[PDB]
């Protein structure tokens, strides 16, 4: 068990000097949850490779990356004008949300951690509540921290009490002892949270997220903003009316625009692979073009 | 504990031995490795599959390819990577499981063949672990193939009433599958594929069929897929002639494919039964190939 | 929590010792539960000599379920096809031989019946039943001419309501799968030799796609009028000989009686001369039964 | 947890030892049935106490218990000379059919159980099938047993297409142990065990329970003689006056069952007292006294 | 207040002992036969039994007694009455603790709590606006109720309702004693005032028909609403005197203008 966790706690140690570098000291439970903390440069997207969302994209900026980052400017304005405890992301499915999740652990670089349930949920007992706390105190450590819980629903509200201790405990030390700090500083941990059925969060959550983003579909013209995104590599080059692919998703969403382009861009390689397939080795360097074939 | 987990950890460790012929796991990783499955069990291929043809070809050309042997597909880009996953619906018997024996013997991708009770762990805490070793291993099996039978039943339409555990496999299946990191560092994302297979797509939690592009609708066969169906189950069964295929072709239109095989079956086991009552009156020796149908049987 | 264990264990070890040792393995814990449920030929007293009235669903069970799940070799050369029908239904109302058939099988056929209860399925713990699912077939492939039995299957694979229960669908859809999923061939190409027999009473409740499994789908009726006279005298065995009884009479005025019916009034019937000689036997004293009594009437 | 559960092994099985003499090992279910084996001298009543109804309650004694036990006298007929499936015992409400039940656990001496809607319903999933099971396991544990279940129509009844399925799954292992696969012996003989159940509607019992309930004995409202009887046996501790008659009390009361006889009785008896005491409050200390009168009262 | 399982441990927290019950009929009024008919064939067949143990089990306790009780002060108080002066160890009973969120559970909590009564041997369920026994999980609590009354002793079920024809034709068979307790609609609700008005007398004691004939068809709790607040109506204004007299001080100089409406 001690050679496990050895192991456990060196691929910690890898993973959070990667992170900090762009030391520490940490008890066997939070070299448990450090391994759920996400490198900047493990992501692929920013916040340029998103279409669509531009006025939600701006209230994360000015609301929850430049009150968690650089805070010394904020000191003028007061306390009120700071960054809130919490975040949601709430809408539909597949419309871009768990895609701002992406973008902000990307850009924002401040110490960005991504909580599986599995990491909540212990088989032994007691356990599965002493990751809660290593969880807050890594986030405490990785001062800028920004936890988040991707379809954040293990924090929902059969019972199963030492699940309901792990909840009663994550809602507890959100604002407890340590959220109210002497030094004027909430210690800058903003917990994320993103989900697709806003309804079933029962309460406690609603209460303790402040800022609650709903990222709707692209209504008329950000699937324009998409398509012109996904669009990117691909040679629509003789005659691709985008405007007509925007016009004719009507109510697509982010997702379902995405695997549209994916299969009309199949199309001219599919049709090229399917007519060349006698030659012996296909190769296939830069022949096909695309034209149409939603 | 140990004494177990050394017999399970041995068994996939031989089975993975077995397989990856032409790797480190945890605890939770090797109770789905006795899950992957190798091409050899599996006899069905895409040649024994009669009438979903178009599907054939929409699976090569679009979850096959892209996935396994993905350089062609690489001048453009993370836009012409395989899908995420597969949704193969319709009424039962119609070849859904069987396209999924095809798609495990005819692609040489690392099927792994998850069954409920796998996902579905008795401690508290271990079927989010179990998902996460299905996707970890899926990962390390790269251009893997997760397959999800009656899907609808481990996945399905979320509500206030369901088990604590159920509600947490969902969420966790759905953020290793369409997560952050879901994504390699690159671009190119993880080239595994969840195929599943469902005759109820309105309970199949539209949160999971957002992540099932390819959603492939198997139907009820028709007068021309049906005189293909016959003629795939009717290969050993010699025919007598005057056998007119084209008639029981016409007479079976209502029928499945499991329909059509089960009446091909008590069709051809007519004359066997024929040849056992005449050799009532003697001795019951080998069979031999003395008994042909008297006709064609429906 | 170790203790239950052993004792199902060493319970289920001596069980399969007692069917091997009628003509080992390691099971896990859970198919080690599913070894309780395996029945012997010596346990179930009934024989397809047993039954009345239902002569061609007798003849279908042994022609083309009986003979190509046990003793294969007759149907080696017509390939995949020949082999045993996946699934057998009995149905109709109740009360007229479909557990009846189901005990025939159980001793005639010599092909492993494990009577499956619908306890043993249904288990409290999340999962459980999952695992007891994927068990019991795992050990009929481990015993392969086997007979998995699920009387009033209706119960327990219902039409898979929109939002019924997770553990009762988890179940028909780990059922269905284990059924004839991936692995549910050989290497070969042999379906497992595996035949699910299956006794309801509402037919229109299974759900499709579980209909679809028993591709072999038996109507047990009321008896006739031929088949009540063959039930009458098969119930009639063992009573005395007789004392001038009519029987065609008897055949004829059970109208729509089903078989338990039919048994039950023979019951009555004969119970009714032991009571006269019970009352005409007070006045001695003591019991101290003999054959004196008789058969004539039962209405 | 552990300890509530040999608390009701302690239980069962202090009751198991006052019931055998006027040791068994078993499994937890069975311990919470064996909470409900009940001590004949446990109960008041006796098949003489049943006034009015003398043809079921014969019916009962003759082909329904001597059958069942004392089995050496119906040896020779075979397995259809035992002991019926089950009993059912139907008629309006207070007409005396779970006091008939209550003097068949009395007078019998056959190991009677008395099933409550309680013990067959649980909260944990396939918890009713198990108590179910430990049930019918527990008479053939005590071979000569009784199972009697009071509003049969509650527990089992007709089950609909859209029903719990949780009540209906257990409906249906009520069905299983009761006649089933399992439900004989290798020698041929049947099971002997009688379920004996109450009802005040059978056209909502079963049309599948109600074929293995073959003894159905309707319990009647009382006519003449029927209503003299319960009343001369409800009448039993009341000191009777010289001057009424029990005649007229019989003929008024028409529509009235056992038990409006029951409280009617009652009532007539407490009048007596009744005025006693309210002619008697300053009347000393009421301690102790007999002067009643029992005067025809309404 | 003994050993007991958990869903005993449920239903006791509903049960309440005898001596901790309000004041029994000294504490109500407003009618003479039912009251008088109730004490001497409950309280009687509970308190000294053994003025009865001659009766041979017939002259018992009734096994539950029914109450039409037109809606007032939850159509019935009498059963608080009848535990305390009984000593009768009341456990009381709602919906609200009798519906169930798990499989089984109501009729887990109906043997909890017949079983729970009969270790208090003298007991009173008491099902108030009792209707969640007549008459898909409700008809297996009222086969459960049905079976736990007499379905194999001095227990008393006292049962309000609203309607006699909505009970179920076997509860009626249960409840042989049909006690009316209609709505005061005589003059005696004086006398209700007057126990109404036993609490605090105001400035002089006005006309009581001026404040009885008001209330000719109100309920009891309509009553004890009205001059539990009507005889506090001028008592607020003595506050307000208070208020604007300095400071609010200590005093006790009650002060009625009119208690009406
Ligand atoms: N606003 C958007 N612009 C461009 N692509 C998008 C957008 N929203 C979603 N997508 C596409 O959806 C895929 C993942 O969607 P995701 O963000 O996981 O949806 P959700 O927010 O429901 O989790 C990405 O590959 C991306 O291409
Ligand atoms: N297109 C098909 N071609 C040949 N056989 C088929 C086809 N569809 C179904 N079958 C028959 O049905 C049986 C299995 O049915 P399956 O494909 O599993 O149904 P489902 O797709 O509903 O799971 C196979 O034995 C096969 O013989
Ligand atoms: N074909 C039959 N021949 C003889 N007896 C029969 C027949 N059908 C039903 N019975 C009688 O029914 C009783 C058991 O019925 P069972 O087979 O359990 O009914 P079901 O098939 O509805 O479960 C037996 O005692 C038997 O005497
Ligand atoms: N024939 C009878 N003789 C004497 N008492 C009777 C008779 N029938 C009913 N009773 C009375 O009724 C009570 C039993 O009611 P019962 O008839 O068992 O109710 P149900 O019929 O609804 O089960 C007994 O306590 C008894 O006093
Ligand atoms: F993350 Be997506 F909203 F399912
Ligand atoms: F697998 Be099939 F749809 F029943
Ligand atoms: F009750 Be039988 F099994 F139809
Ligand atoms: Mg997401
Ligand atoms: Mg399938
Ligand atoms: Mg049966
Ligand atoms: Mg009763």
């Amino acid at each position: 068990e001690k050679n496990e966790r050895t192991r456990i706690k060196a691929q910690e140690n890898l993973r959070r000097i990667r992170r900090k570098q762009i030391d520490l000291v940490l008890n066997e439970y939070e070299n448990q949850v450090a391994l759920e903390v996400v490198a900047p440069e493990d992501i692929p997207v920013g916040f340029n490779d998103i279409g669509g969302l531009d006025d939600i994209i701006e209230e994360l900026k000015e609301t929850i990356i430049y009150p968690l980052t650089m805070p010394h400017l904020y000191k003028h304005g007061g306390a009120l004008l700071a960054a809130p405890s919490g975040v949601l992301l709430y809408g539909p499915p597949g419309c871009g949300k768990t895609m701002l999740a992406k973008a902000v652990a990307h850009e924002s670089g401040a110490s960005f951690i991504n909580l599986h349930i599995s990491t909540l949920t212990e088989k032994w007992y007691g356990d599965s509540n002493k990751i809660v706390r290593a969880v807050f105190s890594l986030a405490k450590k990785l001062q800028p921290s920004i936890i988040f819980i991707d379809e954040i629903d293990a924090v929902l509200g059969g019972e199963h009490e030492a699940s309901g201790m792990v909840k009663a405990e994550f809602m507890t030390l959100w604002d407890g002892l340590t959220s109210t700090n002497a030094s004027g500083v909430p210690n800058r941990i903003v917990v994320l949270g993103a989900t697709n059925r806003i309804n079933d969060i029962d309460e406690a959550i609603l209460r303790r997220m402040p800022k609650q983003f709903p990222v709707p579909l692209p209504g008329l013209e950000q699937r324009r903003r998409i398509l012109e995104l996904v669009l990117r590599g691909t040679k629509r080059d003789p005659d691709f009316d985008l405007d007509y692919i925007a016009r004719v998703t009507a109510g697509m969403s982010g997702s379902d625009i995405k695997e549209t382009c994916r299969d009309a861009a199949m199309a001219p390689m599919r049709e090229y692979i399917r007519q060349h397939r006698a030659s012996g080795k296909p190769l296939s360097e830069i022949n096909p073009d695309d034209v149409r074939g939603i």
